[PDB]
This record gives structure tokens, C-alpha cells and sequence, in this order.
């Protein structure tokens, strides 16, 4: 449980308002550790098998034209529950809804443009990860502090 | 439309005394609202008691004026897709000891008659407490660039 | 005194490891909570504070913070004991990953405060002054 | 009268739209100046004609205007020992490419034609720019707790 | 044009050890560069020796390969104005002991083999170490909303 | 070898506790890397401020300074680290905060020499003095932390 994996996407508008460090920062600060990393600008044919379980929601469109406008970064971190803590930390999925401290909560005001993506289960982390990411991408060394 | 809700936030004369003036307002830019007004006075009697007109008959309204006359404030107004109740979770609740870590009161404050920061608790008493703290002409307009980022 | 309320607050070794002192102080100074007691050491025979190895494997920072519900609004501060229910804003939702290897400690209670205080700090170590800021902290 | 200077200090369009006013602000209080003056607006061509008369013949002097125009513009009064003089070394050089990390410019800004940020370069220019940009009301007086510890 | 150059700045495994990925990241995002490359990877020796290829005669160069092969590394392409030679300044000097306070060095590290951050020193170099560590489909290119408010 | 091992004072003043800088400035010194040592928090005597300053007592502003840093506690540290004498000085910038740069805890957080929030040993001989006067031997705390290995080579 200690190697859990979760994906952390950080959204073209987080990108374009200068948030990727400090959404790394939480991230690092938190004790999780950095297994991937990459600055992408996601394929629309990405972004659809990304979102597939939302293709008949009626804002699938407009969501992927969104998060196709500009480049993501894309992360795996690793950690004991890094799945629903991520979860925790981003906030709720409408940010009038998230928490003040939290990514969203913090950041960002509409649905539509809430920064950050983040796997909701281990299953749909295991998904997300081989989907952005080839294994020869993530790479595994022993963080300091833990123990 | 919608993301054209404005709402009155004021720093209090201890937020101002304690230095709290940027990190408030910092708050308020990182999450995207925009910002239309911005004052510094220190507030007649006057202006207070009708300020907080609602609350005359409480036994702390004269310690509650006297205090926001005992120095300077900020005067604010922030526009944004709902601002008002979105600004009051951003301070937290009225005692700090409520107030959860992460909002303002509850960072940067302790006692509920020093609580650093007033915000509009609904739309209509946040146009009221606008235009009872601002003119027309101060309020300003422009078009920022990262609202294609953050709004559809 | 109501407003003389004090907590002891203890920086486990984790978190002088991880570099976290002075982040934690300021979370309380930021707050208006006065400094009271700071002091630095490796502690030995931990069976009172408890009712061990950890602790006694490194440093601890031991403090104590004066003011109005500081032992409960501390408690919040922190964050839950778990760090898998501490919400993002806390000390412990922010910085702590598991239980065990916990970063930080607060009193539960007035009562245990006031023990944790007598078994940690001497009086000469308490310190009394008048902050500028506690006027405008407090009416 | 020392500890009484006072300076002009003016958060550009630029620095504005990439919201920075919070983190200029806090650097002042931080350090220990007095907030005196405070306001939120889109300046006139003739007021920023006659703030930057000293560069009418400069061939950048129009785009100045106009890009000084474009916004508003957060108007400041701080009050301390040396503020002028220590308001320009907080601030940084003309250049950003010039100021070092650590001040306003150095941190946040990369060319000089956008560069977030004025401040008076003399108590002279200062005077002068304050009553340009301030009304006598305009400008609060108050002691802060925190003076008897920043000057003996 | 100018506007448009770019350098390589990587964060040394220490730096990715004592998690200043996101303050490094931020100094940069804050300054107004554009990211251009982002990539997390374990730099093979071969890599680290056409890295530091002028290098190769210095008594410390095995330790530095060495310690660069450690660990995983963080390489980045950032662009704008004088972004080489402004990103030396952010950076410091090569022993953390000479950068100043306010420098990513001079604030975060204490031993020259250990200073968290690498930096292209010229133009030149920027272009030799872009090819080295990315591939041209890697290097994003974007128009970031920021940029009318950074450039004129 | 034992280079790393340096040792130097620093002293949060009565107004740098006053002003809640307490966290700000142990920051810097963590995020630099140096080591936590010793940590006390004290209303310093006269005699002892007389003795911290010694070499003043012919100034004009030794009976001020010496008034003054007794009106309030202190945070009393010991930092450990290379060239921890020197570098500590740096980080904290000049005498005068209106010479200090910012980015330095002076230049960034006090404006009057009479007020600069904090002292550091000026070098490894006033550190050694400076240390031994305010604390006893069994008040600096030994550990190893995982970022030694990352710190140092
Ligand atoms: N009502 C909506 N209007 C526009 N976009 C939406 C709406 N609801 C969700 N979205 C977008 O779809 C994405 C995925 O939504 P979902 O997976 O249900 O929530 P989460 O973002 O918490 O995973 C969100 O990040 C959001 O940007
Ligand atoms: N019991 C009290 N004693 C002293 N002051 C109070 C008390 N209750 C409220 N106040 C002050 O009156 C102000 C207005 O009260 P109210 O509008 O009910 O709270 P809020 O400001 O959270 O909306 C508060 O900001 C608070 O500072
Ligand atoms: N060569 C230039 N190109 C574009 N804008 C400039 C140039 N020189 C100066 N400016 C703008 O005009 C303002 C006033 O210039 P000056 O008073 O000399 O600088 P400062 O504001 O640092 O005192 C500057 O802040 C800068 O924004
Ligand atoms: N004298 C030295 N001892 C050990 N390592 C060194 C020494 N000089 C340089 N290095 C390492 O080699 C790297 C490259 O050196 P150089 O190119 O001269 O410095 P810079 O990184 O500042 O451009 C440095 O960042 C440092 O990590
Ligand atoms: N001219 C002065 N007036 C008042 N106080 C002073 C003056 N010069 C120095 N001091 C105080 O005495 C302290 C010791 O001075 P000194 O050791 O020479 O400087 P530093 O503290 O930078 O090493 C200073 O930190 C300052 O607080």
C-alpha cells in the first residue's frame, strides 16, 4: 500500500496562470514521491479515451476542446492512499464546493476550468498512468525522509 | 451575467495593523476573482452604524463601531462568478474558532471581535454595502487576460 | 484567563528532519497565538510524556503557545491524528503522510496540557511579556 | 521627521492583470513602512502625461502612456525612514534584466517596458508625485503597534 | 524574436531529494518565462559525460558524474527575453557560498558538488544541451495568455 | 573533513520575536540546509548582554542596545553547517538594514539599525564565545538527517 500510484494532470489553464509549481510544491511538501513527469499537448484522441466514461455527459466536447487548447502536465506520484489523499488535496470537482487549502479551493472559481485532474480510484489510476505515461517513463528510486 | 457578481470585502483596522493587507488580498487574486474597487480610509461613525445597520440592537454593535473607527481599513470590492458566498467561505465563519485552517479567520485570527476581515454575507446587502462605500466612478473596468482561463 | 490559555506543542524528529520548525512556528504566530516556552533537546526516559524509541531516536522542539481556546484550537491546527482525515490547511494535512511516523504533537486537553507543560518546561522557562499585536488580537 | 518620509509607489496595469498586488504590497509590510494612501484606477492620459512629464521627448513616451492607460493602476502611499531611497532597492532597476533576485522587478518582471512597478526616485519627485495622485483626505494618519519596534 | 530564446535548466538529484521541484519551477513561472520542456528522468552516465564534456579533465568530474547518475533529474527548456543570462541570476554562482540571497542557490543549498540546479551559461551552450537531453516533439510550443502583459 | 561541522550564534532580538518573524527566520536557515543545534527561548539579564557585547561597551549606543535587547525574550539558536559563519552573516545581511539587500532577512524585514531583529556571529572565534555563553554542552542536541546525504557530498 506503501507504492500506491495515482496520476496528477495539471490542466492547460493551470499551466497558463503559472500554477504548475506550486501544485507540484503541495505535492512534494505532502511527502509524495515524483515518479513521472512529462509537458504535453494531449491528442484529441487521447484526451476522448481519457474521458470516455464521460462521452454521452453533454460538457464531453466542449472538455476535451478544453484540455486540447494547451499543453498538460502530466504526473505519477507515489505514496501510502496518494489516491484519495490526491484526491483530498485537488479539492471537489466544482471549485465553489472545494475547500479553502485545497488545489482548487485556493485557485480557481468554475467547473470548467478547475486546474487539475486526478485519478479517483487505484483502478482508474492504473488506467490513466499506462495510458500518459510507457513504463520506461516511470522511474523508481528511494525518496528521502519516508523510512 | 453570471460572472459579473461583485461583493464588498473590508480589512479591518486590525488586519491593517497586523500587516494582513497583502496576504489578504492575495488570497482573492490567486483564486481568480477580479478586482473592481480598492480603498484605504478610516470610516466615520456614520458610515459604520449604517454599515452594519442590521445589527443596532445587539449589545456589541457600540464596541463593534468604535473599534472599526479606532483606525484604518481597506475597502474592497471583487467581481466573480458567485463571489459573495464564495468570499464568505474564503473568510470563514464569524467566530474564528470556527473558521477552518486555510481561510482567512482562520489563519490569521482568534477573537470574534477582532476577526480582521468583513465580507458581504448575501447579493443584495453587497450592493448595498458597495454603493454605501464607493461611488460609481471608483469602481473600475477592464477585461484581464486569464479569464479565458478562468471562465468558459 | 480565557485569553491565558496554554498548550504544549511538540515538534516530533520528523519534522525538524523534514525542515519544518520554522513553517510551524508561523502557522501559530500568523495565528496571534503568543510563544510562551521554545526549547531544543533529545528527550530520554519518554514514559511519562507516553502512558518511545521514536522520540527518542532525535530531537524534539518543545513549545508552548498562550491564548484564547489554544489547546482546542491547536488540536485544529494540527489536524486529525490520522494524517488520511487531515484536511489540506493543516499542519498535518499538508506535511503528514502516516501515524506512526507523526510529525507533530498537541495537548488533547487543558488538563493534559497543564501536565505535559510541568513535565517538559522548568518556570524560569516560561516566559511573560506583552506583545504589541495582543491589543488588536484581543478585546 | 525622518521616520516621516514618505514615497509614491504605483503597481502598473501589467502588474495588475498578473496579480501581483498582494505580494507588492506585502513586501512593504514586511519590511516595516507604513501604509498611508491606497487606490484603485484607471489613470487619465493627462494625469500620466504629467507623471511622466520628465520623459515627454523619449521616443517610448507614447507607448508609455498608452500601455500606463490600457489598465488601472494600484496608487500607493508608504511612510518610513529612507522609503524613497529603500522603496527603489526593493523595487530594482529600470531594467528587470538588471534587478536582482530578491526585489520586485528582479522576481517578477523580464522587460523594461513591462516592469509591474514605479516608485519615486527622490523625496522631491515624491512630493510631488503624491500630490498629483492623492487627495489631502486621501491620505490616513495612525500609529501602528508595530513602530516602537521598528524604530528606537 | 529575442523574445523567443531558450535555455536548459535541470534540477540535480539533490534538488528533486529535498523536494525543490516546485520552488524552482515557481521561481520561473513567476519571473514570466514560458515552460517548453518538462521531462523526469535517470540521466545515464553517457548522457552526463557529453553533459559536462568540458569537464572531463577537472579532478572532480567522476564525482560529478557520479552524483548527476545518483538519482533521477528534472530537465527543463524555459524561454523569453535574456532567459540565459537571467537564468544564471536566478540561479547564482557555481559555489552556493558566492549566490546571493534571493538566488535559487543562495537560498536553497550549501556545497558547490551539491547545488541543487543546472543552468545553460550561454546561448551557444542552451542550444547544445536542448538537443541533448530533448527531442523536438517534446519541446510544447503554445501561446501563453500571459505574454501581452510580460512583452510589448 | 569536520569543515561541516562549523558552528555559529543567531539571535532573534526582542523586536524579530515581537514582530513574528520567529518562523520566517528559522525557514531560511532550514531551507539553506544548515543543522538546528541548540534552541532557546529566554529574557537575557543585563549581565549576560553586557557579556554578549563586550567589545561595545564603549559605544555610544551600548547602553540602548543593551536596554534594549533586554526589554523582551530572545530565540537563541545554534546553527551548524559549512562556513555557517560566514554564510549566516550573508543571509543576514549588513549592520544597517537600509544597507542590507533584500532577499536577506534585514533587507527584507526591518528598516533602523537600532532595530535589525536578529544577530549572527561575525566569526568562528566570537561563534565559539557566543555559543558557550548561552548555552551549556548538554543543550546541543546531535542527529544525522536524511538530507545530509544530499547536502553534502
Ligand atoms: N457541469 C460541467 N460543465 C463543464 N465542465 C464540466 C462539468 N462537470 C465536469 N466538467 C469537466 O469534466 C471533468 C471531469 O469531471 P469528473 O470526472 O466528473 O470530475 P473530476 O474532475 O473530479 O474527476 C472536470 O475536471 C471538469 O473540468
Ligand atoms: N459577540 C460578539 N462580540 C463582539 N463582536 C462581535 C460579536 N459577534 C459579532 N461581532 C462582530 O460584529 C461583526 C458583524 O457580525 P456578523 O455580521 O454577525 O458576523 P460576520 O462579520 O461574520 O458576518 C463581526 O465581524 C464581528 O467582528
Ligand atoms: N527603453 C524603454 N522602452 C520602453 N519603456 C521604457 C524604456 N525606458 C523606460 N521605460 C518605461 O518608462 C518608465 C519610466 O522610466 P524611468 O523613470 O527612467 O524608470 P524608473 O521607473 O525605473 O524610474 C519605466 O518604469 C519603464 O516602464
Ligand atoms: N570545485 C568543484 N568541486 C566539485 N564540484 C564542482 C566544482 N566546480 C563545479 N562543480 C560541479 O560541476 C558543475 C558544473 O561546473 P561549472 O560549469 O563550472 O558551474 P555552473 O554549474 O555554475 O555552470 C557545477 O554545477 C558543480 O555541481
Ligand atoms: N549606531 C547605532 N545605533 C544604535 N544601535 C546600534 C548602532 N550600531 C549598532 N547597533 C546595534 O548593536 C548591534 C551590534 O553591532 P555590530 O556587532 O557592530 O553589528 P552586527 O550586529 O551587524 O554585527 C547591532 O546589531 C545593532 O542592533
Amino acid at each position: 500500500a506503501n507504492s500506491e500510484r495515482t496520476f496528477i494532470a495539471i490542466k492547460p489553464d493551470g499551466v497558463q496562470r503559472g500554477l504548475v509549481g506550486e501544485i507540484i510544491k503541495r505535492f512534494e511538501q505532502k511527502g509524495f514521491r515524483l515518479v513521472g513527469l512529462k509537458f504535453l499537448q494531449a491528442s484529441e484522441d487521447l484526451l476522448k479515451e481519457h474521458y470516455t466514461d464521460l462521452k454521452d455527459r453533454p460538457f464531453f466536447t466542449g472538455l476535451v476542446k478544453y484540455m486540447h487548447s494547451g499543453p498538460v502536465v502530466a504526473m505519477v506520484w507515489e505514496g501510502l492512499n496518494v489516491v484519495k489523499t490526491g484526491r483530498v488535496m485537488l479539492g471537489e470537482t466544482n471549485p465553489a464546493d472545494s475547500k479553502p487549502g485545497t488545489i482548487r479551493g485556493d485557485f480557481c472559481i468554475q467547473v470548467g476550468r478547475n486546474i487539475i485532474h486526478g485519478s479517483d480510484s487505484v483502478k482508474s489510476a492504473e488506467k490513466e498512468i499506462s495510458l500518459w505515461f510507457q513504463p520506461e517513463e516511470l522511474v523508481e528510486y528511494k525518496s528521502c525522509a519516508q523510512n
